[PDB]
């Protein structure tokens, strides 16, 4: 009923879960969901519903990119009720003891993308999560006994950057983490009235150049989906 | 392999053709290839290599938005020696003599995204296509007897945008249609060294609900990926 | 001895509390510590150092503005072993629900300033508060039933601004307070590795006029001050 | 006449030759038109209208930098009835393979000027010559022997830059020729109406001082001028 | 009274010398003010009120930095009819031939603030002095037996610069001196229809009771 | 010889007067200079040498425009000796009280010009004259009965500019005149440094106001060029 989401009002949950990869969502679907049915296909971008320990849960790929998941963010506040969005994605490391696996929980992200200036009169706009899916977050993660780091993620325009220095600046700064979409979501749910929140497993350190399969990305992040899942209940109360 | 693409070099042609939709790129595979082969499924993105009347060709889905899209056309052309990608794509329009089903070819690309400042050191780097490429699609289009205008497409970063009066200002400049890659992919043409073409079919009249039919939109769809595929003859000469 | 603090290192607490206005640091000193001592008066910005529930803890002003606060941060941190700041302010107040003298939490920090785009090659840092240190105040606040909000503030470089319409999108954008030094904090933070969080005080609002006077800014915004100490008594567990 | 112009309406053809060298002008006219007479001679900057080939053609010259080609072609467009600028004129390379009185038609044109960001909302607009009239160009250049290379030229505001550095970021993205008003040129065809075309000699390497001789300037400026003149006689058809 | 000052029409004279420091401003007024008298100290932020050779004349500390002037200058030039504004500061120096404990004058004043793009559109705003105020302080201090130099300084936001770049920038442009408040007070000056002038003296590459004297004799120059 | 000037070391005086027109210039020569002759015709930018009351002094066209100007500037400092140069030209007026024919001497000039930025690492430099010029001009105006204006200039890069609220922005800060080259100069000055000076007569009232504007000044384009002349003699002594 939008123009990238082929479903109706109720078909989501009012929680949504998102990794950019719709396979992860698929995965996502299959092994943490109970009676999960495909509630969109729309340009493959998978989108599931079903429950978690009774709780009606989505999960929905967003794509890669600020100006893709900037699309799925505000369709599914605007018109399917969404009230929280869980982005679960992927990101590489520029500090030297974040490791391979390691979950960061993103309360702020900053970018080099123009996006919120362009919302926000050229000024600096602190693209940040909502407190409490943090806080949710960090609680869910120490119940499950996962280390989890809170910081600053930083959501680049270009994942082939020709600005290779700006990795030092980077690290310099306490940068947890290089995704693609944490700062643009924060500034949908900013604009659009909604809460958000940003968590990602180390995929790839930036340095030391080890990195994770894709097949790797795509199935066997499971930390991050349980420490997700669970902050939502938390939430719940 | 790269991180976002599961093949090795051969398996893509030289010259890759990109719609936004990876269902579109099996679409064309099927409807206008021959023998096609599926080369790449990571994240859903099919890609497809195949043959046109004996011509090897390949066609990909590259997904929403400039990051998107840069990703995969830096690792066609570094990784797997591609050395055309002409995007086929949808856009809306803004001047009022620029008609639904309408073709238009973008020669440049504005836009308000900040990727290729960050390439020219914050300057004003004019976002191109290839000269023959661009030509080849002319003289394709007018060997079918299709009416195509060529001028400057707008890539945005927000398909929502909270400027309204910019279109305002496109439609002042003369852009011809607006869309979400073709800067993106002219920047990454020039950083790496290769050539790139952006065509699209008007799909939207931007303030006006006006839409075409299903049967009408395939015909048009057609008819842009026949300009595409014969172009690419041509410049074979 | 630094160039703006006459002090060596031990003269203060590890913890250091940071209103703008000097007098009220003295405020705070006599009033919420005990055996307190002045261990600054260079250019009248008091500073002292006494102990709260047995706990060592300093509080000295660092004036108006991102500038002015910026050279104290920094001094404290690189040559007083200071690990974190609470900054203790005054904030005007945009959106309809927020009233005079309520508290409000800065996880983050918006800036119209150039020093973070200064620091960040012309990107944008989001400037945020170190995680543990704003949960420590929510707790803090809970327990002695003091409601605070928890947001974005907005760090201006003039409080008498030319843009009134900025107003309009700081509110659309959720902005809790309109100050002048979070945003510069949180940058030096990040830039000498260590924790920040600022906590202000609703002095004026700027949509209904209201407003307190420079009397009461002084020495009257004291559940601010509880907050903040007792969030420190957390931090240490 | 308008302020810069004194001539009247019909003084000039609907087209018309510009190098930035007034004395360049008289030399055009002089050597390629028919029946030439002088029709503007304010500032010194002569303009003169003749016949080519049966074809009302003028040439005049624009001055140096964007500032000043921006008031010429204004002009000439809103009170002379003028449809086509060509601008004529010299470059300098900073790629390798761009060799000596090679011939650069810049189809686009980058810039550090400020002139199309305070038109286009401070966003990256493309400033692009008229495809018809860049095709024109390329079909007259094979006639007459000479294969011209297509693609972006620089428009500085600098002749003497203290940002050697940028040279090496034009060679990156694969400038072809270095001069100071194609950028204006095709932002004021743009703004009020018109078509515009640069076609430049190389008369420079940028990096080793290379510089060409006068007999060769003289020979490699006659190819170009009749490359321009040829180009109209193709788009008049 | 204004949210930063606490005082009425009337406190201040209509020239005030500003120092960033309250407690120079302090010894300013009991040095060279007869009968001074303390007329705010909101945030101690210090200022006095006093004559000099029989001239009503105020000094305030203005704290450090674009953002903290700004405010006491504005304050001061809407509600306390204050014309002109002196800034009387210490400044680093880049230049070699200009002095340790020489006195400079900021006919202009550059930045890395972005308040005046703020102002003009994001456009460059030249922030300049009042010329007849630069004119009276070459005079006086002429009068007095010193060279000024006039000319631009650089108003930095931050003291301790991230990667120190715009020094060797600073000093190919011919900066003169560079401090962290007048191209605020230049940009107050010029966005309410006031005049201010911003002088120095090089503390790094009295002397202070000097520039104080050009400062405070350039006014009587004015009031001719 | 320079690139754009013929003449050698010693053709030109140390002080160069320069309006915009070469056509001025010659008119200043014939008009105030003893035994003047012809130093540069490189694009019909004349420029000439002769004495003024026994003072050897130079007059010469800068043309149109920041660019323009940058390049004659700059060659007459690095190369044949300059060490003042006095920009002598007309600007439009934008305050109320400003009249036709008043005299604008720029000690600073504001621009949209990018150049000063380019020079100055994207910071705001203060394009200032050298205070000497500007007082040997105030006083020789006022001895020949001109009370001449003393502020800033505003230096634009669109002589036909889109952005017709800029002018009130201009009012609103003071600004004396609007023309196109002084912030340009007084970039060179500083870069190569050397000393300059812009003064202006008020040719127009720019833009309609419900005002009344005051009336015509009594003083002349001659009045101008004296003071210009007649302050290089101050100067002298
Ligand atoms: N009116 C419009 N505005 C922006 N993008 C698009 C498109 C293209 O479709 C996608 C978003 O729907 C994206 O790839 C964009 O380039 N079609 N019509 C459009
Ligand atoms: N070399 C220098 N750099 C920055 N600021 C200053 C100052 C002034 O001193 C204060 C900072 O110590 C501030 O008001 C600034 O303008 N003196 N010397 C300086």
């Amino acid at each position: 009923a939008t123009p990238h989401i082929n479903a109706e009002m109720g078909d989501f949950a009012d929680v949504v879960l998102m990794p950019g990869d719709p396979l992860r969502a698929k995965y996502i679907a299959e092994t943490f969901l109970e009676d999960a049915r495909e509630v969109n296909n729309v340009r493959g971008m998978l989108g599931f519903t079903g429950t978690y320990k009774g709780r009606k849960i989505s999960v929905m790929g967003h794509g890669m990119g600020i100006p893709s998941c900037s699309i799925y963010t505000k369709e599914l506040i605007t018109d399917f009720g969404v009230k929280k969005i869980i982005r679960v994605g992927s990101c590489g490391a520029v500090l030297p003891h974040v490791k391979l696996r390691d979950v960061v929980i993103g309360m702020g992200a900053c970018t080099d993308s123009k996006v919120n200036r362009i919302r926000f009169k050229d000024h600096d706009f602190a693209a940040i999560a909502d407190f409490d899916m943090v806080r949710n977050a960090v609680d869910a993660a120490k119940a499950l006994g996962i280390d989890a780091r809170v910081g600053n993620l930083f959501s680049a325009d270009l994942f082939y950057s020709p600005d290779g220095e700006m990795f030092d600046v980077m690290e310099k700064y306490g940068i947890l983490g290089v995704e693609m979409e944490a700062a643009g979501i924060y500034g949908v749910a900013a604009e659009f009235g909604a809460k958000a929140l940003t968590i990602c497993t180390v995929s790839a350190h930036i340095r030391t150049h080890e990195q994770t399969t894709a097949a790797e990305a795509q199935t066997t992040f499971n930390d991050m989906i349980k420490i997700a899942l669970e902050s939502v209940l938390l939430g719940d109360k």
